C-alpha cells in the first residue's frame, strides 16, 4: 500500500515539473507555431427564436494540440502516461464563435488531458446563443444556419485549425429534442483581408434542423 | 473549563494546518491509485417543465463521499476530533457532472465538506439543473420520464469508480406542494464501452417519472 | 486646529492598530467544534413580498437577516486601544457562519454592502439584506385566508452540537415592510425548531420562518 | 528630451500613489472621534421599466458621492505639480451607501475609478442600474405616479458618517429625451430618523420621482 | 527536427523574456495625465442588431469595438529580442482605457476572448466584441423611413487633456453585419465630438455612433 502513496508522489512531482519549475508557454509565434484539432459533437438545439433570430446549441467542442513544453519521460516519473490538470495551468488556445450573441456558458468541470508525448486534449460542453434565422424550421426542409470557430487574436501562420472529419458527431444528440437534426458539418475554410498578408483559418459549423413531430405514443431513449 | 476551549480550538488550527499547509493537494486518482466514489441524490423540488425548449429545473442534493489517505489523521495527537467542516476549495473534489444539462448548475448551499479522521469527505452541493427533457405526458396518469446520467467529465472508471448505496432517490425531502408530484425516482449504476477504447465508463442514471399535481 | 488634526489621526491610528492585532496576528477562527460550540442568533424583518409565481410554485421575498454571535478571538480591552468599544469592518475579514435557506430554489442575492459589526466583549453583528425565491404554494393568496409558506434557515454543514441556533423574539419584525407591495401580510413567525434523524445522534437546529400572505 | 519629462511625470504620478497607497494601512473608515461628511447628488437618466405586476421600477442614474480624507492630503510640490490623479476605487476607502428599498442587487454600468485631488477630495460617480419597491399606479394618467428611495450609509449612524446634498432637485440636464417615462419632478432631500432604541440619529438621502407615460 | 525543436524553445525564451521585462521589470503604468496625454483612436463593426424594445425603449447591439493607443512605455527593440516586432497578450496584463458606453441601461457583456496585441513601437490593438443595451425608442423601425438611434463613447473618467479620441473613418464598418438580422442598416456613422461645460475650462471628447436601421 506504500505503492500507492508513490505513485502519488510521483504524480505530484511531474506537475510540479511541468507547473511550478517553468513559466508558462507564452503561446505560439510566427517561429514556432502551433496546430489545434477542432471536432464538435452536437447535444441540443434548445431553442430556436424567431423574434430575435437566436439559437441555442448545447455541443462538445473538442480541441486538442501538442507542446514540447508538456513532454517528459514516463520512466523517471514511475511511468506515468498521462494525467488530468484543470485547465487553468496550462496554455489553452483562444478559439471562438466569431457569431455569439451572448457569452458562452461552460457546462462542465474545466479540466483537461495531458500525455507524455505532449498533446493536450480539452473537451468543454458549451450552451452557445448565436446568430441565426430560424425561418422554415416549421417545415419539412427545416431551417438552415452556420456559425464559424476560430482564433480571436491569433492567424494563420501562428495558429492553424484542422478537423479529423467533415461530420459533426450526431451520435449524442438528445433523441427527445424539440428540434430533429437534418445534417450537421464542420469545415476548414481559409480567408484572407486585404490589410494583411497572412491567412485566417476558422472551421465552419452548419446546421440544419427542423421542428421534430412526434406520434402519440412514448418515445424511448 | 474557558481556558480549555481555547487549546480545543487551537488544536483545530493545528490540524487543519498541518493536513492543508504541509504536503500538496491531492492531484486526483491514476490507474494504479483509483478511487472511489459514492454518489446518491435526495430529490427536493421539481421546479419547471418547459414544453417550449423541452427543458426542465430539478433542485436537489446530491450527496457524494470518498476517502483520501492524505487526509487521515490520529485524533489523539489533536485533542480528540474526530472530523472537521472545511471549504471544499481547500480539497480536491471529484468532477462529476451532469451529462445532459443545458445552462450552467446553480449552487444553492454554502460550499464546505466535512472531514473525518479516517480521511471520508462528505461533500453535499444542493443545486438547480436545467437539463434535456421531453415533459409531454406531464398531465395524463402516466405522467413524463425524465433520465439524466451523472458522471466524472474527465476520469474513467479505472480512475473513478462509481457507486450508490440504494437504487431508491431519497424522496423523504420532497416539496408537497409542488408543481408536480413523483411517481418514481431510480439512481442506477451502469457501465458503458466505447468501441475506441477497452476502459469501463461508469455513470448513475437518474430516471424520474413524474406529473402535475391533481 | 492641528490639535485636532492630531486628534484625529491618533485615533485612525488606534482603530488600524486594533484590526491589525484581531485580524493580523493569529490564524482565522477556524469555526466552531463539539468542544466549543458556538450560539447564533438569528432574526427576521420582512420588507417585501416581490412575486409569486403560480406556475412554478416560487415566491420571491427581500427580507433583511440579522445574526450575531461573539467569539473569545475578538475581545479586547479599550483601554488599551484608544477606549474604541467597537468598530465596522468588512464581513471578508472575518469568519461567518453558513446559515441558508433549506428551500430555495435560487441562489440567495445579498442586496447590501457586506460589513459587520464587531465589539469589544468580541460579539459580532452582521445583516445581510438579501432576495430569496423559494418553494411556496401560493394557492389562497386571492383569498380572504390567504396563502401560507413557510422555509426553514440554517448551518448546512454544522449540527446542534457545533452551532446552536436562537432567536431573540418568536416575532418577525413588520415594521419595515413595504406598504405597497402587492402582498399583504397577515401574519409571520420565526420559531427554533430541533430535528433528529434516525441514522444520526446530532440534533439538528433551524429556524423555521412562517409568512401567511394575500394580495392587497 | 520631450519624452524625457514625460517619463518623469509618470515617475512622479507613480511616486504619489507608492506614498499613498503602498506606504500606509488603509483608512480604516469613519469613527465616533473621526466622523466623515459625504456628499451626495443624483443624475436620472432613464426610467427604463415600470413593472406593475410586481411593483418594481427600473431606473438608470449617476450618483455622485465626494469626501475628504486628511490621509490624502499631498503637496503638489514635492510631486511634480501634481494636483490630481484618477485612480481604481478599489485602491481608496469608498463608504457603504446603498439604496434601501432595493430589490435586486444593484448593477454597475460605469468603469469603477475615482478623482483624489491634493487637498484630499475624492470623488467618485457610480452609474447604476437599479430595480426598487415601487407602485406605479397612476402612472398612466396626467398626474403620475409618485416613488421614492432612501439612500445611506448601511452600517454607520450618524455620530460616524453624515450625508449632505449640494441642492435639493436631482439633475435632469442628462434625462433620455425618448425614455418611456417623462419626469414630471425629482427632489433628493436629507432626512434625519430616529428610532427608540438608540441615541444615535441616522441619517438618509430621500429621492422622490414623479413620472408618467411619455 | 531536433536542432530546430532548439530555435523554437530559444524564440520561446525570447517572448518570456520580453514580456517579463515589459511587465514585472515596471510598476504599472498609472494611466495619462495632462503632461503625459494619450490618443486612443476607436472604429466600430457592427455585428447584428438583436433585439428592439419597444417596451423599455432599449435596443441591443452586438458590435466588435476596436481600441487602439501607443505606450512609450511598451517599446521595445526588436533586436535585443530575437527580432520579435509584437506579441499577444492577456488584456489583464495592460492598461486599457477607461471607455464606456454612456447610455448603457445594463452592463455591457464580453463575447470575445480578452487578450491584445502589443507591437514594439508600443502601439496596442486591443478588440472587445460586445452585447451592449442602450437606451433608443425604436419608432418607426417598421416602416420605410427606419428607426433613428445612437450613442456616445468615451472615457468615464479622464477629459481631453489626458485621453484624446480619434476615429480613422466616419463610417462604421458594416461588411460583417448579419445578412439574415432581423434588423437591416440604413446606415452607420462615428464622429467625434467635443464637449464643453460651463463648469469646467477642460474639454471632454465622445464618439457618437449613430444607427439607423429597419424590419428586414
Ligand atoms: C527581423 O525581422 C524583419 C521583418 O520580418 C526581417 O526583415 C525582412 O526579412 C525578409 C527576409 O529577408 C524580407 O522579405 C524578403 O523580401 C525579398 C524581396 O525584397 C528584396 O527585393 C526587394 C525589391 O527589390 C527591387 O525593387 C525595389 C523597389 O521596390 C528596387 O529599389 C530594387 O532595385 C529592386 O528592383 C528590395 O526592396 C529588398 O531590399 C531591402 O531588403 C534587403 C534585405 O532585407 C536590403 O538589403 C535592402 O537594402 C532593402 O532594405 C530586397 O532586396 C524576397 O525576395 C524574399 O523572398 C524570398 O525568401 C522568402 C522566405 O524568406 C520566400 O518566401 C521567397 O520564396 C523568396 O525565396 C523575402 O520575402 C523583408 O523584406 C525584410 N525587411 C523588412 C523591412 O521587412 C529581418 O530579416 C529579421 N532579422 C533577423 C536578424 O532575422
Ligand atoms: C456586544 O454586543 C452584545 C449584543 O450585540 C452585548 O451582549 C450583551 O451582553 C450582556 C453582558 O453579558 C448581556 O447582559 C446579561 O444578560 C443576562 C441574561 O439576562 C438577559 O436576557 C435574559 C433572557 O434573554 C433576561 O433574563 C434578562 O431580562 C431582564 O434584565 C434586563 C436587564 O439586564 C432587562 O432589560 C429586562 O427587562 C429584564 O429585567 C436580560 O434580558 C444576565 O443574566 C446578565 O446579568 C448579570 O450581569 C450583569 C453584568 O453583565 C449585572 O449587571 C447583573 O446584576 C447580573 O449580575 C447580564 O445582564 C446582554 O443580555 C447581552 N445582549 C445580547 C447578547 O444581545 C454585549 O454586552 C456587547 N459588549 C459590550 C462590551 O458592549
Ligand atoms: C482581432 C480580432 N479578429 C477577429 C476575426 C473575426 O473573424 C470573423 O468573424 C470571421 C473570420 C472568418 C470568416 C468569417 C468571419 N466572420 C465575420 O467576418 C463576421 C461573422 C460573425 C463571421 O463569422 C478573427 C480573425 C482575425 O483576428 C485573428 C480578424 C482579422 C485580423 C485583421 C482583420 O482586419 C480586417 C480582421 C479583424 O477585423 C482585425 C484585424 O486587424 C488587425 C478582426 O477583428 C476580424 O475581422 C473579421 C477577424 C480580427
Ligand atoms: C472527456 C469528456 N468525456 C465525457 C463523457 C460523457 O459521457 C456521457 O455523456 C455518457 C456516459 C455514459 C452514458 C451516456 C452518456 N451520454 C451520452 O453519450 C449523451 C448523453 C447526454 C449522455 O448522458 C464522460 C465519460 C468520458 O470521459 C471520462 C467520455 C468518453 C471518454 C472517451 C470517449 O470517446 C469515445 C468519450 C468521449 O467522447 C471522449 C473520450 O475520448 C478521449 C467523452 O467526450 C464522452 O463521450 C460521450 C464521455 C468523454
Ligand atoms: C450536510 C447537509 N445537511 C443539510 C441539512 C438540511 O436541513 C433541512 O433541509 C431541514 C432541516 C430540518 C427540517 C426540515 C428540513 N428540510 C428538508 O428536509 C426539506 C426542506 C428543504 C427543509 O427545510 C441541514 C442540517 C444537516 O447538515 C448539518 C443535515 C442532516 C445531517 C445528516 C442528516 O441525514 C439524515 C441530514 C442530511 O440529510 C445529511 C446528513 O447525513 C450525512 C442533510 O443533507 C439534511 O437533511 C435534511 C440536513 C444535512
Ligand atoms: C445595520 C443595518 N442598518 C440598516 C438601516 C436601514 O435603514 C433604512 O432602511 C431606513 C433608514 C431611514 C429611513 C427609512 C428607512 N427604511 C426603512 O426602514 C424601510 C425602507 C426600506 C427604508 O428606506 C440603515 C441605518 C441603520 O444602520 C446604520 C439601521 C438602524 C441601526 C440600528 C437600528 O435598530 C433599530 C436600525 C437597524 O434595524 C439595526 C440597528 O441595530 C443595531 C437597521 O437594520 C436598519 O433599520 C431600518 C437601519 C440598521
Ligand atoms: C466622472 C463622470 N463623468 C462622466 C461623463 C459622462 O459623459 C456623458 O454622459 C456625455 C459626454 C459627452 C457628451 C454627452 C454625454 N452624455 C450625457 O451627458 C447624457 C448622455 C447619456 C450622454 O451620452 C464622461 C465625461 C466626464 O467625465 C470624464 C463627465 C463630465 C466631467 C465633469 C462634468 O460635470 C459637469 C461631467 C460630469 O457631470 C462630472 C464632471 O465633474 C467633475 C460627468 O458625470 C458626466 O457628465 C455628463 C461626464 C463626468
Ligand atoms: C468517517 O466516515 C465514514 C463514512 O463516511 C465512517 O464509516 C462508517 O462507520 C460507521 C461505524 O459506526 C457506520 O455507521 C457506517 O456504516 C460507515 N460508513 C459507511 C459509508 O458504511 C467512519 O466511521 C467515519 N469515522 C468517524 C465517524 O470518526
Ligand atoms: C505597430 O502598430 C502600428 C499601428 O497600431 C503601426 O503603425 C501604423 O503604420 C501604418 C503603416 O505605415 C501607418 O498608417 C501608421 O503610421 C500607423 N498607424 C497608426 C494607427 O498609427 C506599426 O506598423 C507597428 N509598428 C511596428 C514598428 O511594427
Ligand atoms: C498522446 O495523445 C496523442 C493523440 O491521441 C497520441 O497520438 C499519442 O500516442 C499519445 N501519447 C502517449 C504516450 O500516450
Ligand atoms: C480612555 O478613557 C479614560 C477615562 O476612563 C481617559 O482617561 C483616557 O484619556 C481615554 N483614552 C484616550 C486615548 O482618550
Ligand atoms: C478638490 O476638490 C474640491 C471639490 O471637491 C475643490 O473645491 C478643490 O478645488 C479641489 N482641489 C483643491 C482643493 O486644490
Amino acid at each position: 500500500d506504500d505503492d500507492k502513496l508513490h505513485s502519488q508522489a510521483n504524480l505530484m512531482r511531474l506537475k510540479s515539473d511541468l507547473f511550478n519549475r517553468s513559466p508558462m508557454y507564452p503561446g505560439p509565434t510566427k517561429d514556432d507555431p502551433l496546430t489545434v484539432y477542432l471536432s464538435f459533437s452536437l447535444l441540443d438545439i434548445v431553442k430556436a427564436d424567431s423574434s430575435t433570430n437566436e439559437v441555442d446549441l448545447v455541443y462538445w467542442e473538442q480541441q486538442s494540440w501538442k507542446l514540447n513544453s508538456l513532454m517528459w519521460d514516463p520512466n523517471e516519473y514511475g511511468n506515468i502516461t498521462d494525467f488530468r490538470t484543470s485547465a487553468a495551468d496550462i496554455w489553452t488556445p483562444d478559439i471562438t464563435a466569431y457569431s455569439s450573441t451572448r457569452p458562452v456558458q461552460v457546462l462542465s468541470p474545466q479540466n483537461a488531458l495531458v500525455n507524455s508525448s505532449g498533446h493536450v486534449q480539452y473537451l468543454p460542453a458549451q450552451r452557445l446563443s448565436f446568430m441565426c434565422d430560424p425561418t422554415g424550421v416549421d417545415s419539412e426542409e427545416g431551417a438552415t444556419c452556420a456559425v464559424k470557430f476560430g482564433s480571436w487574436s491569433y492567424g494563420g501562420w501562428e495558429i492553424d485549425l484542422k478537423t479529423d472529419t467533415d461530420q459533426v458527431d450526431l451520435s449524442s444528440y438528445y433523441a427527445s429534442s424539440k428540434y430533429e437534426i437534418l445534417s450537421a458539418t464542420q469545415t476548414r475554410q481559409v480567408q484572407h483581408y486585404s490589410c494583411c498578408p497572412e491567412p485566417y483559418i476558422d472551421v465552419n459549423l452548419v446546421v440544419k434542423f427542423r421542428e421534430r413531430r412526434a406520434g402519440n405514443g412514448f418515445f424511448r431513449n
